[PDB]
């Protein structure tokens, strides 16, 4: 099925070493891979009711409007993990539209 | 939907820089990401009717039985691309079972 196909991508991205996740138009998490749970130290079920603003310490510092217009962009910020670790990361964002949903794919390297 | 979720993984893995793909129990491609199409130089529709043995020049050299038993394994082989490029790569395999399907997730770095 179309579902069969996508399920393969599910298994692949969750075995990928790099933290990868999708944010909705209000920066709510929509999908997170295992590496993202490990890095942020939140469970998947916790992350899927959370916002980037709950992790990205410097969220209000970013010129988000300009970010969106860029449509592909890489930059550094600090994340705070569930156990209170503060660490620098490098996020790469790609914005996409599927039907009536705009969202971003995000890849995050722990710097 | 469950499909909604998996579709996010589809978008993520296809934006990942690293070549990633899934093989079925007979090493037939089941799913390939864009980076895999780029590396092998075959279109997605071509790859999805192909076998690892059509790309992996040294396929018959691997002790596949022992590979499977390992269940997680990384090693070098040579790939031949559609335009006839021969190049060394490093494949990382993880074997998984979903329902009645055993398959592997493969990540490939061009060495």
């Amino acid at each position: 099925q179309s579902e069969l196909e996508f399920k393969f991508a599910h298994y692949l991205i969750n075995n990928a070493v790099e933290a990868s996740f999708c944010l909705g138009d209000n920066w709510q998490f929509l999908y997170v891979n295992d590496a993202t749970c490990r890095m942020t130290e939140y469970s998947r079920e916790q992350l899927l009711s959370m916002n980037l603003q709950d992790i990205d310490v410097d969220f209000a510092l970013h010129d988000w409007e300009e970010i969106r217009q860029k449509n592909n962009y890489t930059f550094k910020t600090r994340y705070r993990s569930q156990s209170g670790r503060i660490f620098l990361v490098e996020m790469s964002l790609t914005f996409l539209e599927d039907q009536e949903r705009r969202f971003s794919c995000v890849f995050v390297r722990e710097k």
